[PDB]
């Protein structure tokens, strides 16, 4: 049980009454694309939106920003890592920072997550997959994470985190990350788990990315069970269906 | 780890490689149609097949057993409760039974399995919903079955549990036997879940029968976790994928 709810601005999401599903978005052709892709998940139970050099990213970004917030009720993650493409969507209107480094690849992003005082989510990362033990080594690494975002200002109210699945691991670690996901939590952190038609599932089943949905709701039910608060996933209306159904089960 | 093998006459099957997939199936018309099925569900990833008053129970079911054992090399198993259905369809060519009363409304099917040597699969069934405590009744209620079946003969390596979800349970005693499934492994046998597309998971997610089959995913995904052997299930192809990539996850 969390004692407090996330707190989004406009918006507010509660981490107890159920899995937060987080689904994945892709001029007027690109931005109204977009639109309807927000809509249409926003009508298949997503709860949150997610918006994927510096010069470019901030002019292809900040205009869906804009339109999305607008059209679409629900709290808008910016899919970065760069400090200032993240302040220009919050400013924007994006709620949440989502970076795939864990403030690691630029620090000062944490710096702008103090500052305009939103969550940020923190994924595990690193340039190699030379590990002595896996699952330590990840906890140290992200831990490293959120000293960088406390040192910042971040308050542990604001932050999430994420193992980082399909990142600076092979295959076979992938699986043993989410066979060990519940160690995750003794960090005190709502856990997002992102594993979407990735690779391994094909490695596993043998399957191209457009066949990996059975794959990936394995892997969200496995993670729902081992205690995540959130699940970033493409085929949103499925994986919502799942993530209640195992919610009924699992007592959430 | 199963120190053996499920033993079935002409087909051995292993307990401890991969969840053992069972699917559920459905004159010239009849006898083919069912034919047509288990081809498709023994090249969707099906490892058993499951065929379901006295005088015209064997007139219907012996038919497709002598058919479907013809033409697709699978171990079938006959879903009966009454003894003498049940010794007509190992003649017939059925290699396991499955009792949804657990040798409770006729003590002598056990006799018969004992008899013919076959795997026994005995469920959870009972007149009733008035449990003191759900579990602990079930698993009473399991090993009344267990002593029938040992009294009777039958071997330890030929008994098969399922704790009978969907029957004599409430929608809620169904979650809640759900999220209590590992506490059966106590008694020391193979488990068989069966889920598929049942009325609980309408109940839940507020979905009839033919939008069932990612609430089905779900439920087959957290017993796969919590240790069961098989699942019994009619969307053979997409639960194949779930089960696969929950036994890669797991470490199965
Ligand atoms: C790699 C890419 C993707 O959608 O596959 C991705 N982007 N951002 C991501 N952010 C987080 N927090 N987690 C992810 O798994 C993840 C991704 O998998
Ligand atoms: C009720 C019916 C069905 O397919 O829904 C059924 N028949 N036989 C069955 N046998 C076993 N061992 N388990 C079942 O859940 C089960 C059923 O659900």
């Amino acid at each position: 049980k969390w004692d407090y709810d996330l707190r989004c601005g406009e918006y507010t999401l509660n981490l107890n009454e159920k899995t937060l599903i987080m689904g994945i978005l892709n001029s007027y052709n690109e931005v109204d694309a977009a639109v309807r892709h927000a809509k249409e998940m926003r009508d298949e139970g997503a709860h949150i939106i997610d918006i994927g050099s510096v010069e470019e990213e901030i002019k292809r970004v900040v205009p869906m920003i804009q339109a999305v917030s607008k059209e679409v009720k629900l709290p808008i993650s910016i899919d970065t890592y760069k400090a200032e493409v993240a302040k220009q969507a919050i400013e924007a209107g994006a709620h949440i920072i989502n970076d795939i480094w864990g403030a690691k690849a630029e620090p000062k992003i944490a710096e702008v997550a103090a500052h305009y005082d939103v969550p940020i989510i923190l994924m595990h990362n690193r340039d190699n997959m030379n590990y002595r033990n896996l699952m330590a080594d990840m906890i140290a690494d992200l831990y490293d994470s959120i000293k960088i975002a406390k040192d910042a200002g971040v308050r542990d109210e604001n932050i999430i985190l994420d193992p980082g699945i399909g990142f600076a691991k092979t295959p076979e670690q992938n699986l043993e990350a989410m066979r060990n996901l519940e160690q995750l939590n003794v960090l005190g952190y709502p856990v997002l788990l992102g594993t979407s038609r990735k690779s391994f599932i094909g490695h596993v089943l043998d399957l191209p990315v457009e066949e990996r949905l059975e794959g990936t709701g394995a892997t969200v039910c496995l993670g729902i069970e081992k205690g995540c608060e959130f699940v970033r996933v493409h085929d949103v209306k499925e994986m919502s269906r799942m993530a209640k159904m195992m919610d009924a089960m699992i007592g959430k």
